[PDB]
């Protein structure tokens, strides 16, 4: 699991060696990315991925000074400013942040190794590798958006060999009743870094009479959303919202990623979407690869989404109906925080950076939820209708600000992307998404109205 001296330090230099592969594979005429408002420069990343563990483990637990005190202001992301990252006279060279990132890793991994193994110590240890996987999806989506190779570590093509479409497609209708939804609170547990691990967006746990509903066990297909866009759905103002027509209207680069000129236009597909000679397409980091049917639809808006359930006449899942359909956890039963159980295997699911969402919809059985749905927990961070909102006890955590910022605004996703790392993800967790957003590994499942 992750409870080990072990675990951790091996999961720290899987990280690191992740961040490593990600910045080292790049020329340094590709470290300074093209401007985009959810991209950032990558050396940038590896330095503040670094600074979070110096700030709320290293300094935090034994007020160990900083590596190199005049970027304590630098490598904070609330205190820099995106635009400023671009910089390359206020940060050191890739060469320079690397030294700093193995500096930091081994100390970590000193730590980790050399003082006792409390509580306390574990949920920092955990929250700041966590942190820097967080980043290396990041670092990873920058790619995809800005039109660079992809990831030395990653199979873009996907899951080829298992091409694969059971029967497995159709609606689980859910018992109704009563269900536990989220994470004990950090005060309420003695397990808060251990079985309870969670970030405050995941506590505190609830309970909900939840009414009966019919969800799709399979995500929204490539050939199902085709549908929508030859049956003209994005140009029939009907199936979209006051902010979905907004959205309609924006005039964006359509060639952004492309290494073509920019072409100023309206979205009428997915973003990556292309057709070419009749026969749809789709980039994949600086490749264009055809569009295969059973795949999920990714890197599509919540408008898009939303759409698509207007036309097809189904509905997206609440975040709570999200989380019954994919733990089936009940007050007073046994809890899972994955839908196979609590031990996690990342050959159950599309995470860790691999096949980037080009799987069968209908693979990884064995990840299946208790009703059937599959590929819940990863794949594409599935949409929900809900907006990111504090459950009702909300604490923030020792870091205040990783929910704070995004409520309201946000929409709440849940599962997990291909681009996520599987040590972090949870049938709780929640990730805050920008409902105009389409550079970051976004699908849905239908429920039925
Ligand atoms: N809530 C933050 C957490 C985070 C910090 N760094 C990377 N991710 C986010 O989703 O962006
Ligand atoms: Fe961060
Ligand atoms: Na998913």
């Amino acid at each position: 699991h992750m409870n080990d001296r072990e675990s951790l330090i091996q999961a720290l230099h899987h990280t690191r060696d992740r961040v490593k592969d990600l910045v080292c594979s790049l020329r340094e005429d590709q470290l300074s990315v093209p401007y985009h408002p959810g991209v950032n420069p990558p050396v940038w990343e590896m330095g503040h991925s670094t600074f979070f563990y110096e700030v709320f483990v290293l300094n935090w637990l034994d007020g160990t000074p900083s590596y190199d005190p005049s970027m304590d202001d630098l490598w904070d992301s609330f205190h820099m400013d995106h635009e400023d990252r671009w910089s390359k006279t206020l940060f050191p060279s890739r060469e320079d942040t690397l030294a700093y990132m193995d500096t930091i890793i081994q100390r970590m991994e000193d730590r980790i190794r050399n003082q006792p193994l409390t509580d306390e110590a574990l949920y920092l240890y955990r929250y700041a590798i966590y942190h820097q996987n967080m980043h290396v999806e990041s670092m990873t989506w920058c790619r995809q958006t800005v039109g660079y190779p992809a990831p030395p570590f990653a199979e873009p093509k996907g899951l080829t060999g298992e091409g694969v479409d059971q029967d497995a497609r159709g609606d689980a209708t859910i018992p109704a009743g009563r269900y536990l939804i989220g994470l004990p609170a950090n005060r309420d547990s003695d397990a808060y870094a251990t079985e309870d691990f969670g970030f405050d967006n995941e506590k505190p746990a609830f309970e909900v009479d939840m009414p009966e509903f019919s969800i799709s066990r399979t995500l929204v297909t490539n050939g199902e959303f085709q549908k929508f866009v030859e049956e003209g759905g994005y140009e029939r103002p009907e199936f979209w919202s006051q902010g979905g027509r907004k959205w309609l209207e924006r005039e964006i680069n359509l060639n952004f990623g492309s290494g073509e000129p920019p072409l100023m236009g309206r979205q009428t597909h997915p973003f990556h979407w292309r057709k070419r000679d009749g026969r749809w397409y789709e980039r994949v980091f600086d490749q264009w690869l055809p569009l295969e049917p059973g795949h999920p639809v990714k890197q599509i808006s919540y408008w898009e989404a939303e759409a698509f359930c207007a036309w097809a006449g189904r509905r997206l899942p609440s975040e709570y109906e999200w989380e019954v359909a994919a733990l089936a956890n009940k007050p007073g039963e046994e809890r899972r925080r994955y839908p196979w159980g609590n031990e996690m295997d990342p050959a159950k699911l599309d995470m860790d950076q691999r096949y980037m969402g080009r799987v069968p919809v209908t693979a990884f059985p064995a990840g299946e939820s208790p009703f059937g749905c599959r590929q819940m927990l990863g794949t594409v961070w599935e949409w929900t209708g809900n907006q990111f909102m504090p459950y009702d006890g909300f604490s923030v955590d020792m870091y205040p600000f990783m929910s704070t910022l995004q409520f309201a605004t946000h929409k709440t996703t849940k599962g997990g992307g291909c681009a996520a790392s599987s040590m972090l993800i949870r049938g709780t967790y929640r990730q805050a998404y920008h409902p105009d957003r389409c550079d970051v590994y976004t699908g849905f499942r239908t429920c039925a109205l």
